[PDB]
């Protein structure tokens, strides 16, 4: 057998033929040698352009549902029972309903009886095709359309939630009293429906409400006041938790004002994160491979730092270096580095059995205290300048002293260097200089050769001492996958289970090879590196 992903994908391509739409052939055969992430994107495309027309058969829907679920478990997951309330509605001595505020992706809440949907995109992608077919049937069978304030209940299918509440709010162009009342009816309709649904097996019952072009401050207070009174007036309610789920920071603020501070917490992690944590705690050695995504998580951010290496319309060399010196300075003094400040002390517990190899050397490893003897930078770094004609191997120089000596002489409004004697020129051919990073055929890799030698010696020793090596790959994109990503996959493949890979990043390039995940050798954590790292390493 091929994998479940390969099997399922070929039947959906096949379905797109025999009775498909027209929105070709080759992918079906070469599939087995295509990249996992690419194939999941194709599978999701096949489903998005599915004519709902002939029902997919049961066994195929089961496979689709398994895949969506397995992929969604790579996200950082939040169980309902981990949240902390901002308000408690006390039901005499009968019990209580907790009211929470939570910013995030509603499909990544776990242990949640019901979630809400307006009228679409994320919930349908994640629930799978069964949701479209149940909404279609239930809408036909009721015959009428949804009025503002009404709700349609479906199963959650491939979602972690048991049920979905699909509701229509009012629409405006200035909110009238009828529209205020329509929005409140939505919340009431949701809670009344939810009262009648079964509980989870532990007796809890929970709903995540999304924000339902209505003024956000007023919508938010109708939501909180409506839910609050309804719970006050239903002391016998079987409802135990209501989550106001915001996405934007402004909504979270509107809601936080109305609701108040979060209560005091009174581990049990989940998803690929728990597995990654196991691996990290059993490791005898750790390699960190990092790309630009790690520093982007700290606030330093399609482009290949176009400003420095691409942009080529400088009014003069004084402007060019004024900008370059200001940039090197700002990076060198970056004050917000909490992810580095958590990762580095954790790596130090490994002594000589930890190593850092980075393709986007902005210098933040060294500046948060990682030693250069356990560091590699094969695409170069901001630590050096070089001759732009690359006239000889020695035509490089440390950048830091030149940055420092130049900064007092740069007009901050125009970023113009006001002393031309500070323009760096090749001390041998006198040509222009650049930052010594791979950004063109002129790159000189000679100042990083010692780093390369340290990496070869370290790998060699760690692999031969048969150690349980974990590769934590942080924020590596897809521009040059041969530098870190493919060699990491390779070590995993060659090393007979002694090497495992945890890839962490945002977006779908965070995925690892399906077959290595199946063997328990590789997993990934898709989300913000700044969020994942404290969770992996606590
Ligand atoms: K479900
Ligand atoms: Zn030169």
């Amino acid at each position: 057998t091929a994998s479940v992903l390969d099997t399922t994908l070929t039947r959906l391509i096949d379905d797109v033929i025999e009775n498909g739409s027209s929105f070709l052939q080759h992918y079906k055969q070469h599939l087995s040698h295509l990249e996992t992430a690419s194939k999941i994107a194709l599978l999701r495309e096949c489903l998005c352009v599915r004519p709902p027309l002939p029902l997919l058969p049961e066994d195929l829907l089961q496979n689709v549902d398994s895949i969506l679920t397995r992929v969604r478990q790579h996200k950082i997951l939040t169980p309902i029972f981990s949240l902390s309330p901002s308000r408690l509605i006390k039901h005499g001595d009968l019990g209580a309903t907790r009211i929470h505020l939570w910013r995030g992706d509603i499909t990544t809440l776990t242990g949640v009886t019901a979630i809400t949907n307006a009228a679409d995109n994320i919930i349908h992608a994640e629930a799978g095709p069964r949701l479209r077919e149940e909404c279609f049937q239930r809408m036909q069978a009721r015959g009428k359309e949804l009025e503002p304030g009404e709700v349609l209940v479906t199963e959650g299918h491939a979602l972690f939630a048991s049920s979905v509440m699909h509701t229509v709010g009012p629409q405006l162009k200035s909110p009238t009293e009828t529209e205020r009342r329509q929005l409140a009816k939505c919340y009431e309709s949701i809670l009344e429906a939810l009262e009648l649904l079964p509980s989870d097996e532990d007796g809890s019952k929970s709903i995540a409400l999304c924000c339902i072009a209505f003024p956000a401050d007023e919508a938010a207070e109708i939501a909180v006041s409506t839910v609050t009174s309804w719970l006050q007036k239903h002391p016998s309610t079987t409802i135990t938790d209501v989550i106001f789920n915001t996405f934007t920071q402004s909504d979270t603020e509107f809601y936080s004002k109305l609701l108040g501070p979060s209560h005091t917490k009174s581990n049990t992690p989940q998803g690929s994160l728990s597995l990654a944590r196991e691996w990290l705690s059993s490791a005898d050695a750790v390699l960190v491979t990092a790309g630009a995504g790690l520093s982007a998580a700290e606030g330093l951010d399609l482009t290949s730092l176009y400003s420095v290496f691409g942009f080529n319309d400088w009014p003069s060399e004084e402007h060019r270096w004024g900008y370059f010196f200001t940039h090197l300075n700002m990076v060198a003094n970056w004050s917000n580095t909490p992810t580095y400040q958590t990762l580095i002390p954790w790596l130090r517990n490994f002594g000589q059995d930890a190593f850092v190899r980075t393709s986007a050397a902005d210098g933040l490893f060294l500046a948060n205290g990682w030693p250069k003897e356990q560091l590699s930078t094969p695409q170069g770094s901001y630590g050096y300048l070089q001759c732009l004609n690359n006239c000889r191997v020695d035509a490089v120089v440390p950048s830091a002293p030149l940055v420092a000596d130049a900064m007092p002489h740069i007009d901050k409004a125009t970023q113009k260097l006001m002393d031309p004697s500070k323009i760096p020129l090749c001390r041998f051919c006198g040509s222009k200089m650049s930052i010594c990073v791979r950004a063109g055929s002129w790159f000189n890799q000679a100042p990083y050769q010692e780093g390369e030698a340290q990496w070869k010696a370290w790998k060699s020793r760690v692999l031969r001492e048969k150690k349980n090596l974990v590769i934590l790959e942080l924020g590596v994109g897809m521009n040059t996958p041969g530098v870190l990503r493919w060699p990491n996959e390779d070590l995993v493949m060659r090393s007979d289970g002694r090497v495992k890979l945890i890839r962490v990043g945002m977006g779908p390039e965070a995925m690892v090879p399906w077959e290595q995940e199946d063997e328990g050798l590789s997993t990934c954590v898709q989300g913000d590196i700044g969020r994942a790292i404290p969770l992996l390493l606590e």
